[PDB]
Parts: structure tokens; C-alpha cells; sequence
């Protein structure tokens, strides 16, 4: 719908010099044509920048054509164009118009110069008065499916993202208008928020990202020495580095964390080697935002934001490992504590669904059930209320807190049938049953040899997808065995067909033997089929030669995660990791040490 | 047996200076012992082409084999022959002789020439008059399963398919006889329909194939700008972009439809790029004949006309892939329509087969469930005669047609049952239903989620290993008949096959040990056979095949899109042509269409 | 000395084809020279028109008109498991 930016077979819409030859001249370079624009707009009092000399739609001006139209990185009629503008009088340069159509909003003159890498036409046009902080902020310019292209929203992110050094020094140095690196697009991401938001996890996409990255932060420690760009927050809270654990861009996310610079760019590390013996290297990790004792740390980020395939593998850098480790050897007696806790009330609930001071003890023992089940809901419930996306955003490592609150509601409801002396309590408290000792399960995450899925992704997947075809095959056979008959009704015969099916029962089979018989040999063969189909696609992603230790880690990052907070009746305090240690100018750091073991790395570094 | 074409070892059929003595002559080169031929000629009053002087079978004369028996390029009896030919006052020259046998019919000596790759012969033969429009109409050059050689028929065709780039110079720029780029043999294919057959998916014959394509292409524009070769027909109809998608050569189409140049070839191109920013590319494609607007169009071929595997390869190139997605979120709510009338056709059917004022009701339900029928089995009817080929070319993608035309069928052979009170209209009745709650399928293909979600194998695994299976099945059931006389073969033949399928349960009398070894006997050898049918299934699957569901997936809705364009049968559907005319250099004007590639990695390529 | 037998009556050909050694065999069935050397080949090229290449066999001890020839040996007294790939040779195949 949105008309192209620039088209050499399309003409411009319209939703002495008219706007055609203007734009013929300035596309065709010849400055000499122009004689007699500047007398037609003093005698007509119109101005360069008029709609009638934009393109409707959108607002293209004059100049933007001719940046749109550069030759070699130069074009003749740009600064006569200039020349002309500033002699007419024009209240409102012609240099900073901005398109106003919704797709191209906020784009001028000097995006395309940057885009098109002519640093002389971007030297022309900021010695002109270009306005280094405008922000393209159309649709074309958002993050989104379909045609887009995100670089941040400023010239400086524009230049940053195309891998422009010249450009972003002379940016940065210019003395005309100097552009400033903690400003912000529309959504407040900085020039680094740029550089993580189009960082992909490719090799080469990640070097440039990572070379732009450690060079704009060089480039801040020169400039604007006082200002700490990695500390700036967008309006959604995330810093760079929050802003790539929550994205799972994972190379970028690893190298901010393991950023180790020698020499006088030290304060900019985030990783301190302290000592070496052999294989053996210790070095401090900066905890500073990676620490769960803050409100919306990376870790939490990472368990509980973060959405990508990338999130189990971010859990097993370092220090995040390490921190995870420790805080799991701290926490794995709270852990066990409630596994054995849960235990016991199922042991309670087991024999208290079978025995249906005996009578006291029973009464007891349903006063017992009872109250778990109300304890369980109001911390499933909690639960739920803090963490609401994270169940959406990943159900295939989060379905036990549903399993949890369904099996306390299903014991509260029991329990209050009970109460009303209904007699439909069995079957929920039968349930109740089964599905707390399913989810007793929970706990094997605890120890390595049960916690370390395949097969749990692709049903996960497919079950929507088989559940409609075998559920068409089984409405479509019962349906013509019912009406065959007159397999008392669709229920009963659908039932029969599926417990044939999963092997449970046999097939009933009067006239039209044949044809029952033929109906349900084609539903057998046709079930068969199916079933072959299923093993086959779920057999072609087993033998890929494809991870299961970083999941457990992910499981066990989690469930420390959800225990530091403690219980809902009893708001635990946290205690900050590492020490306050100082690496330079007081620079003062909550440092993290880790000792690391590589044999095969050193060996390499021996002649 | 047709005969060798020149063998050393075999003397030439038969079927002073004799004919046997030319060709030793010949044959060696030295043409010192041509003296006194024309003298012996003219006495016995005989020219060169005469019957006796050539090979009885094919009519090869002695020129070709001179021609044949090239030495470092050259062969000095060919001017000296030449000479004596046209001093004997042959009134039909020896250079325009053909072959007559059925096997090398049409065969000349200028294409031996070119086929030997000796430029002297070929501007010797051009300049003493050899006509370079003859066609080699033989069955050795017409393309079969066996052994042959296509490179159409013309020598000009047989200079491109074969890398000489100076010969085909010549052929076209010589001033005794220009060769014609517009040339087309027995077939009408041209240079580029011979270029476009002898075109394999390798990727070097396609880089030869393409460079050639484009070096004629430029020649041609060059020498005979007024006429425009990729238009020109050929017998069966079809444009070489048009014939490349019937044969399914994918690289050479692909380059075809994506043709870009710059400079004084740009008319040439088909992409046209208009703006480019970062990793975006905004391009105009040309919608020659590519849109199916116009009939036969290269995505009508594709999806109906084309037998190759690579179908669903073809139709996820730009602009094809961007111009059927339009299509379809043009056509979605068609579709979804379709979908509502057959389900809402279906649950009437459901509820009047369950249910076999209210006696009414029954009736009109009756009478809808035949007009339903009569609507299906109408419009399948007419999708036959359209698509007659279609079906049998490609059953893997057309198989829900004839269970469609199949369930219309029956439900109205079942209706006239149920009016002629035949006790068979039920039977009739509950199938129909069955089948067209299954024929419900079909209809997954409109939303990606399980339209994308064995059916190769069981066209290609099934029809064996049933033949294997019916062996044992027979044999056994008439061994446990003729030992039990189970009291039929039918019999017999049902209890062994619902064992197999594990519905049913065997019963074992005299000779029970017998019995039991024939059962034990069938029972193993069905459990090898079924294990070899899942050995056979699951190799399919660890051969780490590429994931082309994706584009299997896109195909099937290229072809509903493709159908449901031309409306329903009672009522033709205008057709709405795709893009908008935009002058694109010269007054020439062409139909693009314009679409939008971003590509993060390939721009990043560019970058320092 | 391709006509020699041993003891088993079996040439090198033969030999070759008995124990298996499918390399020296093809190479011996398809052994082609030029010049001064030509008549020890077993392959002769006749003629050649682009891809199709058209040449002569020598059959000898290699036709199953013969008794005890290659044909027949490879079938019923080879043992090894290359035996499938030795008859996919030319001029075996064809023949
Ligand atoms: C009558 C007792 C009333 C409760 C008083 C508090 C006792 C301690 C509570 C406790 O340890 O709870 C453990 C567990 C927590 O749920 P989870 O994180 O395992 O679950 C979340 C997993 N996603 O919760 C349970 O296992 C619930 C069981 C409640 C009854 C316990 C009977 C024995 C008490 C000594
Ligand atoms: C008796 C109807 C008289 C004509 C009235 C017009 C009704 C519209 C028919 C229509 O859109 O076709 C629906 C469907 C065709 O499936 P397909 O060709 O897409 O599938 C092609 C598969 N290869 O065909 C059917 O579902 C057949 C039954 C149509 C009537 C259903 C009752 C509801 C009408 C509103």
C-alpha cells in the first residue's frame, strides 16, 4: 500500500518549475538547470518545502530526492539546492523535513545519506544544519513481521547498525551539531539497545554487533566520561545487557558478561582475572544486575521473560552457573524440606481415600486434607498472580504449577461436596489422589540422576494436530456403524472403537455383516496408518544426532528462582551475592569470584 | 541395429576408383590418390551422391567421413573432393547431403564440423555453399529413453549446446548463408528450447546452459533487435520459460524469471530493482505470461501440466511465491466459505443417516442430500474434463478430487436406491457418510498449523509388499481348507488377515500338530514381512531428508488458489489481473509486479 | 600371457574374477592403449558424438558360450561379497 521510497519507473502521487521538473533536475544531478526556481518562489511567495513540491503521500521533498539519487557518493544539486532554500526565506529549512505518511514517519535527509554511506553528503548537509536527532519513527522503521528494517530510530543508530565508523566519528566529533550517544528513540533504546535489538545469533552478525559494541563504548569512555551508557534503561526497564538476556540474543549476552579489557580501558571490564596457576584460572565476575537479590535481575529475566530456544544455554555461562550452583547447594535443603513436606500430606491423602479412634482419626486426617488443599491453592494461586506470563510463554517447563493448582481445587471441591453430603465426592477425591502422586514427580529434578524431553516437545506440538485427524476418523466410523445398526449411540461406539484402538477391548460386530465388518477394517488400517505416521515423525527428530544437562540446569535456575522468595505466608530476605571489592577509579563492584579448570585451553597456550 | 557412424574397425554396408577405395583415401588424409576420380566419373557418367558412393544403410557419403576422419582439425581431401564434386556438374551439391536411415536421418557434414569442434571445417563447408538451416530429424537426435543426443536439430543449436562460442559466431555473422536465431526444428523448439531441454539440474550444465542463454540472448538483441526470441512458440505451445517450467528444470527457470541486467541490456531484464535500504530490496518482476491471467501461465504448468518432482521447488521462487500468497489472502475467504457450505452439507447428512412433522423433515433432508450430491458430483465432473491429465500425472496431490467425486456417487446411487426401495441404499448411505466425514481433511490445507502436518512410500511399499502378503495368504488359507475339509478359502482368508491386523483371534480336529505348525509358520513369516516393512518405512527416515513440507505445503495451496479462481462451474469468475503497467525503458511497457526481499545475511556480505 | 592357465585352469581375467578383486578386473575388461600398444587393449573406442560414447569389447573368456568363462564364474564360483558389483561392468552389464 505504501508507495515506494524511491522508484526510476514510478512517478511520485499527488494525494517556471513544477514539482516534475524540480524532481527531473535533482535526480538527473545537473545543477545548472535549476535557474529560476529561487525568482518563482519569491514571485509565486511559496517555499521549498510546500506541499506542492513534496510528494503527497508521504512528503518526499526535493532534497531527499536528490539524496535518494546520489552518483558515486556525490550529488551536484544538493547544496545549490541548500543555497537556493536558505535565500528564499524559508521559516522551516528544507534540511530536517520529515516525512508525515504512517510508513515512512519521521524519515529526512540525512537517514538516507547515512544509509546510502556518503559521508561527504552527510558532512554537507550537518554543516547545512541537519538535525542529528531526528527520529524515524514510521512503521517501515518499527520491529515487527514483514518488511521493516530496525536500526534504533536515530542518525547515530542508523550509522552504528550499517557499520559506519567514519560516519559515527564524525557524528560523534562534529562541532556543528555533536551527537549525543545517550539519546533515545521512541521506545528509549539507546545506540547499544540498537546494536543488541539487530544481533542475531550468526557468527558474522554477532562479531559486528560485538566490534560496534566494545567501539561505541570506548568511544562513551572518551566522551562524555561521567555518563555510564550501560546503566541507561529504556522505557521498558532493561538495560543492554537485560535487553539481550530478555531477547536471548546469547552471543552479545555472553560477551557483555565476560567483557575483559587490558590497559586504560580496565574500568569498562566486567570480568577481572586474579590469578593463574597452570590450568587453573581465577577471575572476579561483575554482579552488578545479574544478582537476584534486586527486583528484575537477569536471572529472573532469563527463567521467567526470556521466550527463546537460546534460554537453556544462557543458564550455563559464566558467572551464571556458578552463582545458580551456589545458590542451589545453599537452597537444597529448603528444597527436599518441602518434597518431604508433600510427601507426607500425599501419604496422609493416600491412606484417608482409602479407609473410607478410627472415626477420629479419620475426621482427623480429612481436617488434614482439607487444609493442604487450602494451603496449596492460596501458593498456587500466588503463584499465578506474580509470575501470569511465564506460564504462557513457555507451558512445556511450567506445566507442574498448573497440575499443582488443579489438584488442590479438585481436593477443595471434595472436600466441600463432602460437606453438602453429595455423593460425587469419591471420583474428585480419586482424583485428587492420582494427581497428587503424579505430581510427586516434580521433585526429581532435585537429584541428576532422575532431573536429566524429547518426546514431551513434539506431543506437545502434535497433539492438536493428531487429536483433529484421529478424532475425524473416529466420529466419521461411529456415526456410519450407529446408522448401520438401526453401537447403541455415537458416545458408546466412538468409545468401543478407541479402547480397540489403544488395545483395551475388543470389536462388537444382524445384516450388512459385511459392511460393518469392511467399516471397521478400514478404520483399523486407517488407525494404523496414522499411528505409523506419528512414530515416523517423531522418530525423524530423535535420529537428527541433536542438550538435557543445560535443561536440568534451566529447572534447577527455576525452582531457585521461585524458592529465594520464600513462602507466601513468610516473605524471605535476600542476601547479595559476592563481595564489594574495589577495581579502580573507588570503583567499587559486587565482584563474583569463579574458579575455572581447562586443561585443553592451557596446553594450547604452551610452545 | 543401426550401424556405426565411424568405425575403424567395420567396413561401410553395402545393403578405377570404387566406393571402398574413395573412403580409404579418404580416410587417410593425402590427397595425391584423388587424381584421376573425376576422370572415372565423368567416363562412367556418375556424381559423387549417387547410390553406389555412399553407405547403403544411412546414405553417408564419402564428404562426412572425410568429415569424420578429422587429424589435428583438419582433413586435406575436403577442398580437393569439394573441387571434383563441383567439377563433375552435381546438380545437388555433395555439402547438402543427408543421411537416410531412420536412426541418423537428417544428418550432414557441417554437423559433424561443429560436433568435432574444428572451426576450419566449418567455415570451409559454410563457404562452399553447405545450407546451415538443415535439421538432423533422426532418431538418434530426438530425445528418447536410450541412446541418443538432442541438441535440437540445426547446426546452430548443436554450436550452442555445445560451448563453441565461435562457431555459433560465425554461423550467425557469416556472409555466405546467416544462420537465424528464429530457426526451429521439427519440434518448433528454437536455440533457447534446445538450450532450455538439454538443461540438467546439475550445477554445471546449468551455469553452461544459463551463460549460453544469456550470451544468445544479448547476440540476438545485437543482430535482430526488432523481434524478441523468448516469445517464440514451439509445437506444444509453451515459451522456453514456459517449457522449463514443464520440464521442471528448476536452476535455468529460476534465472529465467529472475533476469537482471544493467547497461545497454537492461531491456533483456525481468527485475527491475527499485530501492534498496540495509537488508531491504524493493524489486519489479515481470509478469509475462508468469501470471494466470493468461492461459497457459507458467503457474497453471506448474501445478497441473508439470510432472517433476521439483513442483513444489518452483513455486516458492519470487516472484511466485509472493504473487500466490496474494492470491490466497485474496482467495482465504472463499475457501473458509467452501469449507462452511460442505461442513453444514455434512452434518445434514450426518443427522439424516442417524436418523433413518418429523416424516418431513426426513424427506427434505433427503432431497437436500441429493441436490448436494448432484452439486459435488457436477462440479467434480467438470474438474475431470478440465484436469484430465492433472489426476494421473500427480495422484500423491490429487486424490482428494476422486474421493470428492467418489462420495458424490454414492450418495446419489444411494438416493436412487432409497427411491427404488433397493435394501442396499443403506449400506451405499453410511459409506457416503464416512467417506465425506473423511473427504473433511481436505480442508486442513487453509490454516498452516496443521496444514503443514509415508503417503510417498505407500504408493511405492504398499503395492509390493500386499502382493507379497495376498501370496501368503492364499497359499495358507487354502493349505488350513483343503487339511480342515475354516470351511471356505474367503473364510480362511478373513480369520488369518483379522489375526494379522490383530481384530480377530485363531481357532484351531485331525492333524491338529499340522495345523499348528501351518499357523506358527504364518504368524513368523507375517512378523519378517511386517518387520521389513518397518525397516523399509524407517530408512526413509534416518536418510536425513531436507524439510520440504514447508513447499509441499505452498503447492497445495497454489493449486486451490488456482482452482478456485476460475470460480464455480454455474457461474465463471472474472479474473483479475495481477500488477500494474509501468514503463521500464525503450515505450516499453510491461506488467510488473512489485516485491519486497529483506535479507540480513546477503546485505551483510556487502558491508567491509 | 593373458592366455595362461593355472592349475585351477584359470587365466588372470578368470582369476581376478574368481577371488573377487573387482579393481584389477574392470581394469583388465576396460584395459584401453594407443599406438604401439593398442593391440594388448581389450576396449576399442569406434566413434564419439558429443556425450554418447560408442566403443568394442574383446568377449574373450568372457562370453558364457565358452565353458568356463567370467560370466559363469562370477555367478557360481565367486564367494566374495563384491560379486553384485562385478556385474554392473561393462561390457558385462550390456551383455
Ligand atoms: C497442616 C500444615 C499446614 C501448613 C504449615 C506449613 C508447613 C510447611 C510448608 C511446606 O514446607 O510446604 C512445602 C510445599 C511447598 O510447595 P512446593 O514449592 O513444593 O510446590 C510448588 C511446586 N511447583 O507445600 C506442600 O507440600 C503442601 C503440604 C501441606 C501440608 C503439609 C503436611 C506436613 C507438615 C509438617
Ligand atoms: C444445493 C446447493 C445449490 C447451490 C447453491 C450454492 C452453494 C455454494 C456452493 C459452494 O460454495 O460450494 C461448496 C462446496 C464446494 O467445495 P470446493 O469446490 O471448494 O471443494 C473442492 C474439493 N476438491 O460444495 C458443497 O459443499 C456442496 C453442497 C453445497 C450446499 C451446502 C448447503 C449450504 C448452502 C449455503
Amino acid at each position: 500500500e505504501p508507495p515506494p521510497m524511491e522508484s526510476p519507473f514510478q512517478r511520485e502521487d499527488r494525494n517556471r518549475f513544477d514539482r516534475d521538473r524540480l524532481f527531473s533536475v535533482v535526480s538527473r544531478g545537473v545543477p545548472e538547470e535549476l535557474t529560476g526556481l529561487l525568482e518563482y518562489l519569491r514571485w509565486n511567495s511559496k517555499y521549498l518545502t510546500d506541499s506542492a513540491y513534496t510528494e503527497g503521500s508521504t512528503g518526499k521533498t526535493c532534497l531527499m530526492k536528490a539524496v535518494l539519487n546520489l552518483q558515486d557518493g556525490v550529488n551536484a544539486c544538493i547544496m545549490p539546492l541548500l543555497q537556493i532554500d536558505k535565500d528564499s526565506g524559508n521559516p522551516k529549512l528544507l534540511v530536517n523535513a520529515q516525512c508525515t505518511d504512517e510508513f515512512y514517519q519521521g524519515h529526512s535527509a540525512l537517514h538516507i545519506a547515512i544509509e546510502k554511506r556518503s559521508l561527504q553528503c552527510v558532512k554537507l548537509l550537518v554543516e547545512n544544519g541537519a538535525d542529528v536527532h531526528l527520529r524515524a519513527c514510521g512503521r517501515f522503521f518499527q520491529k515487527h513481521q514483514g518488511t521493516c528494517f530496525y536500526f534504533g530510530e536515530l542518525p547515530l543508530s542508523l550509522a552504528a547498525c550499517t557499520k559506519q565508523w567514519d560516519v559515527v566519528t564524525y557524528l560523534l566529533e562534529n562541532p556543528h551539531q555533536p551527537a549525543s550517544l545517550e539519546a533515545t528513540d521512541s521506545l528509549g533504546n539507546t545506540v547499544l539497545h540498537a546494536l543488541v535489538m539487530i544481533a542475531d545469533n550468526s557468527p558474522e552478525n554477532s562479531a559486528l554487533v560485538i566490534h560496534m559494541y566494545d567501539g561505541l563504548l570506548q568511544m562513551g569512555a572518551r566522551l562524555c566520561p561521567t555518563v555510564q551508557l550501560e546503566e541507561i534503561s529504556n522505557h521498558q526497564g532493561l538495560t543492554p545487557l537485560k535487553l539481550a538476556a530478555k531477547e536471548g540474543k546469547i552471543e552479545i549476552f555472553r560477551h557483555i558478561l565476560q567483557r575483559e579489557f587490558s590497559g586504560p580501558y580496565q574500568p569498562l571490564s566486567r570480568k577481572f582475572t586474579e590469578w593463574c596457576y597452570g590450568p587453573v584460572r581465577v577471575s572476579l565476575y561483575d554482579l552488578s544486575s545479574v544478582d537476584s537479590w534486586e527486583k528484575n535481575s537477569v536471572l529472573e529475566i532469563i527463567a521467567f521473560h526470556c521466550k527463546s530456544p537460546n534460554r537453556h544455554r544462557m543458564v550455563v555461562l559464566e558467572p551464571l552457573n556458578k552463582l545458580l550452583q551456589e545458590k542451589w547447594d545453599r537452597l537444597v535443603s529448603r528444597f527436599f524440606f518441602n518434597f518431604a513436606c508433600y510427601l507426607v500430606y500425599m501419604f496422609i491423602f493416600t491412606v484417608v481415600a482409602y479407609h473410607q479412634f478410627g472415626e477420629s482419626m479419620l475426621l482427623l486426617g480429612h481436617i488434614l486434607i482439607l487444609l493442604g488443599g487450602i494451603y496449596l491453592l492460596l501458593g498456587q494461586l500466588w503463584y499465578f498472580w506474580r509470575r501470569r506470563l511465564f506460564i504462557w510463554i513457555s507451558f512445556m517447563d511450567s506445566y507442574f504449577e498448573i497440575l499443582f493448582l488443579l489438584q488442590a481445587l479438585l481436593t477443595v471441591l471434595s472436600q466441600v461436596l463432602r460437606f453438602m453430603e453429595t455423593e460425587w465426592y469419591l471420583p474428585l477425591l480419586v482424583l485428587s489422589l492420582v494427581l497428587g502422586w503424579l505430581n510427586l514427580l516434580y521433585y526429581t529434578r532435585g537429584f541428576q540422576h532422575t532431573g536429566i524431553v524429547m518426546i514431551q516437545k513434539v506431543i506437545l506440538r502434535d497433539l492438536l494436530r493428531f487429536l483433529l485427524v484421529y478424532l475425524v476418523f473416529l466420529f466419521g466410523f461411529a456415526v456410519a456403524l450407529v446408522s448401520l445398526s438401526r453401537y447403541r449411540s455415537i458416545l458408546d461406539a466412538s468409545l468401543e472403537l478407541f479402547k480397540f484402538t489403544i488395545g483395551m477391548g475388543e470389536l462388537a460386530f444382524l445384516r450388512f455383516r459385511g459392511v460393518v465388518l469392511l467399516l471397521l477394517l478400514a478404520y483399523v488400517l486407517l488407525t494404523y496408518v496414522l499411528l505409523l505416521n506419528m512414530l515416523i515423525a517423531l522418530m525423524s527428530e530423535t535420529v537428527n544426532h541433536v542438550n538435557s544437562w543445560s535443561i536440568w540446569k534451566l529447572q534447577k535456575a527455576i525452582s531457585v528462582l521461585e524458592m529465594e522468595n520464600g513462602y507466601w505466608w513468610c516473605r524471605r530476605k535476600k542476601h547479595r551475592e559476592g563481595r564489594l571489592l574495589k577495581v579502580g577509579t573507588p570503583d567499587e563492584r559486587w565482584c563474583f569470584r569463579v574458579e575455572e579448570v581447562n586443561w585443553a585451553a592451557w596446553e594450547k597456550t604452551l610452545p
